């Protein structure tokens, strides 16, 4: 069963550009692993400095290894230096997909 | 909660016009039955390019949604943007999975 995952987490003006960066690059790497069908980095439109994380994994199982990696610890601890402390993130195990436009 | 996905994009001489006409959709949005989440935002990975994240309480309130004029007008504006890859696939979701935070 797919699973999706919803990240929310934000930055002062301060460190909003790093916190980009690091972003990207998280992405283009997580998107390279086993049973990683989607991973995008976004900002909020309707809020500047507001950043959603949205995943999809093949398998809970492929989403808990990704997740034990040595890269999403460095990720994790390089956002307390960015003085990032409101990550949140919840996954969904997902129904088969409802095609509703394209 | 039904979970739905949606991307877009648009060149650079549409794109402010699409950023705007995507906040007023989510502003609108927000206050619709059922409509517990609705997020427009931007791909740092890809400029131009947008994500519509939106979480309902049912299947029929994001049916309900979807048949509202508001929306029909949304989707010809894209029309007029020069907007050609709308597409949206919506999930039924699971119990929450805490992961971090």
């Amino acid at each position: 069963t797919m699973v999706i995952s919803h990240g929310t987490l934000s930055a002062s003006a301060e460190h909003a550009a790093h916190l980009r960066q690091l972003l990207v690059h998280i992405a283009q790497a997580t998107r390279q692993e086993d049973g990683c069908l989607l991973y995008l980095v976004s900002e909020d439109l309707s809020q500047p400095g507001h950043f959603l994380i949205t995943e999809h994994w093949d398998n809970l199982g492929a989403m808990h290894t990704h997740l034990a990696l040595p890269g999403v610890t460095q990720a994790i601890d390089a956002l307390k230096h960015l003085n990032v402390t409101d990550l949140k993130i919840t996954a969904y195990e997902a129904g088969e997909a409802i095609n509703i436009m394209g």
